[PDB]
């Protein structure tokens, strides 16, 4: 899984390179952008707490578990897809040695 | 979204519940049959756009899907763990499971 990309100040992947102040500024403005886009997804398909109540009360409910996951999925595929696009980005305004680094840490995860 | 339970004794989900050994005999059960289940799902593209340079849209979202399919299914079966796992509970100890899980949503 791509993981949740930290705050550059905070992310070990840009932290781990020696980044000009032009390139952190851009991947800064980067980051807050994919933080926007994230933030603009629906999540209006997730009821809170539609999983505990079938534990709850005792009796399975195939549809309603499913419906749930399902809804979870397709934000979750949504999220990636901007934090992949992310670290593409990220990588234009890099070095090839920067770039390789990158590469080498995400493909590690 | 829902948590890749370890084994109980690990778990924190059910570590503060007092488990008798009979019952962690059962969960331990369910659990190895968890892990079985979830290696049966049938299992690049994100990694090949850096490497080239060359954004691949369709590629991209191909890859996602087919990893979040993955992760739906897997998430089924980690609730029906959780949800056999209480039939083996105490009342007072089923209370505490469902709200160890609402905590961790
Ligand atoms: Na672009």
């Amino acid at each position: 899984a791509v993981p949740n990309p930290p705050l550059p100040a905070q992310d070990p992947i840009v932290q781990h390179l020696k980044l000009t102040n032009d390139q952190i500024t851009r991947i800064k403005k980067l980051h807050q952008q994919l933080e926007t886009d994230v933030s603009q997804i629906s999540m209006k398909g997730i009821k809170d707490g539609a999983l505990i109540e079938v534990i709850k009360s005792g009796k399975w409910d195939d549809a309603a578990v499913k419906q749930q996951l399902a809804a979870f999925s397709n934000i979750e595929q949504q999220a990636r897809y901007y934090r992949v696009k992310y670290y593409f980005d990220l990588s234009k305004v890099l070095t090839p040695e920067q770039r390789q680094q990158v590469q080498q840490d995400l493909a590690q995860a």
